[PDB]
Formats: C-alpha cells, sequence, structure tokens
C-alpha cells in the first residue's frame, strides 16, 4: 500500500521484518549485504535533503527530547504515499543532439523533485517506526520496573527510560533508517531509469556518436545516470575510462536491478557487459558511503555538467 499502517510496538527484530513488509522490500537485507562486498561510491552524488529532518524531534540525540516527542506523538498513516510524485515534468529526449545538455540537466532536476516529494512520505514512515520503537522500549522499562520493585528494588522509571533510549533507540533507528532509505533510492532510481533507458535505446541518432567527459569517476558511479548510452566516448578529465571498471560498475548496477551504462567506445568485443569486482578490504565499502548519506539525515536535528561532444 502506498500508505502502510503505522506499525505496532514490537521487538526490534519484528519491527524490522514489519518494515520490510510495509515496503515490499523482502530483498532489503540481501541488498544491504551486497553493499559490503563492493567498494564503489554509489551514494555521494545523491541529495541528502538533510533539511527535511532538521525539525524531526524523534531524531534528537538528547534522550529527554525523545521522551517528550514519543509520549506525545500519535502515529498517522493518513498523508502517506511512498510512491508520490513531484510536479516537475519528466523530460523527453530532445529532437536533436543539441538538446542533450539541457536533457541531462532536466532529468537530474526531475529526479530531485521526485525524491524530495517522495522523501516527505518516507520521513513520516520513519516517525511512525521510531514511535513504535519508543513505545516498545517504554513498555520494556515499565515491566522491568515492576519486577524490580516487586523485589524491593524500586528504581526511577524516568531514569530507566532515558537510559534505554541512549542504549538502544539510536542504534535501532539507524538500522531501520538504512533499509528504509535504501528502498527510497533503489525504487525511485529504478522507476525513472528503466523508463528513460527504454527511450534512449530508441534514439541511436543521439547516442551513437556521443562523447561525454566527466570531472570524476564518482559522477559516473552514482546510482542515477541520466545517460545510459554513450557510444562515441566516455572519458574522465579526458582519459578514456577503463573497460574493466565500467564492467564492474555495471555488475553492481545489474545486481541492484538498475539499467546498465552502455558505451560502444568502451566495451571490449568478446567480453561480457558485467564483471564481478574483487573486494579490497583495505578500501572503503559501498556500505560506508551509504552510511554517510543516511547519517546526514539522522544528525540533522541535533547538528559539474558533463562535457559533451560527438564523433
Amino acid at each position: 500500500s502506498r500508505m502502510p499502517s503505522p506499525p505496532m510496538p514490537v521487538p526490534p527484530a519484528a519491527l524490522f521484518n514489519r518494515l520490510l513488509d510495509d515496503l515490499g522490500f523482502s530483498a532489503g537485507p540481501a541488498l544491504c549485504t551486497m553493499l559490503d562486498t563492493w567498494n564503489e561510491d554509489l551514494f555521494s552524488a545523491l541529495p541528502t535533503n538533510a533539511d527535511l529532518y532538521r525539525e524531526c524531534k524523534f531524531l534528537s540525540t538528547l534522550p529527554s527530547d525523545v521522551v517528550e516527542w514519543g509520549d506525545a506523538y500519535v502515529p498517522e498513516r493518513t498523508q502517506i504515499d511512498i510512491r508520490a510524485h513531484g510536479d516537475v515534468a519528466f523530460p523527453t529526449l530532445p529532437a536533436t543532439r543539441d538538446g542533450l545538455g539541457l536533457y541531462y540537466e532536466a532529468l537530474s532536476r526531475f529526479f530531485h523533485a521526485e525524491l524530495r516529494a517522495r522523501e516527505e512520505s518516507y520521513r513520516t514512515v520513519l516517525a511512525n517506526f521510531c514511535s513504535a520503537l519508543y513505545r516498545y522500549l517504554r513498555a520494556s522499562v515499565r515491566q522491568l520496573h515492576r519486577q524490580a520493585h516487586m523485589r524491593g528494588r524500586d528504581r526511577d522509571l524516568g531514569e530507566m527510560l532515558r537510559a534505554t533510549i541512549a542504549d538502544r533507540y539510536y542504534r535501532e533507528t539507524a538500522r531501520l533508517a538504512r533499509v528504509l532509505f535504501l528502498h527510497l533510492y533503489l525504487f525511485l532510481t529504478r522507476e525513472i531509469l528503466w523508463a528513460a533507458y527504454a527511450e534512449q535505446m530508441m534514439r541511436p541518432d543521439l547516442f551513437d556518436c556521443l562523447c561525454c567527459d566527466l570531472e570524476s569517476w564518482r559522477q559516473l558511479a552514482g546510482l542515477f545516470q541520466p545517460f545510459m548510452f554513450v557510444n562515441g566516448a566516455l572519458t574522465v578529465r579526458g582519459v578514456p575510462i577503463e573497460a574493466r571498471r565500467l564492467r564492474e560498475l555495471n555488475h553492481i548496477r545489474e545486481h541492484l536491478n538498475l539499467p546498465l551504462v552502455r558505451s560502444a567506445a568502451t566495451e571490449e568485443p568478446g567480453a561480457p557487459l558485467t564483471t564481478p569486482p574483487t573486494l579490497h578490504g583495505n578500501q572503503a565499502r559501498a556500505s560506508g558511503y551509504f552510511m554517510v548519506l543516511i547519517r546526514a539525515k539522522l544528525d540533522s536535528y541535533s547538528s559539474a555538467a558533463p562535457r559533451l561532444s560527438f564523433l
């Protein structure tokens, strides 16, 4: 449902499974696990939208703040549509090659508009999960207070509550947030990109001789690629990217169910389009770049255009 019902207070492992259900993301953990086996920075170029969480009190690192918010917050699944759209027009491929620059730009702007619009719903979903999380913690603490006092040891409930929040709440929220936002990004980029891929496939006249020069590899490794057919040449600061690198990147894109980035000029005749990269444990993992992305959202409360030519 575009508007899943607010979860019920349950043990973190049940709350987590419940989240996968609300998102139809049973694959989430497995996708999460894959992000470790890779070293690619697929998330840095993504908008953090940290501003959307700046006033989210359930993210306050002050346990007393979480107590105030949580006691008062009544979860609502009214204004929720996890597949909400923005009103920026989905760009159509230009009639001529001259419009390719405006297109790359317009498609990125569309993506951002869609993301921000859909993100407001994901924020409500997080609030609901944090609320059920807070309530389970409050219920456990009430029960411990009962048993203890029953044994002559009467402790301060309020102190107990604030301590478990410090102890468990932030760690649990982070775990939920990771999969929640991985769903936001994966589902949206897939949705937009598969539709645009199909169209670009049908426009050989724009992409057969397209040469695109990027400032960095990070700009190409990022999930959202406006161009999926760059057949004339694909270079970074003038140097032709390596065939093997593109192949490995494509293996990742493929394993995330995203369309591949095609380059006649790059691909080696006789080689596959994808190739499993060898993990280098002495290097940062894709999972690392993702956590930096999510942490910008979580820490909020308590805190170039490609050169295009043709052959």
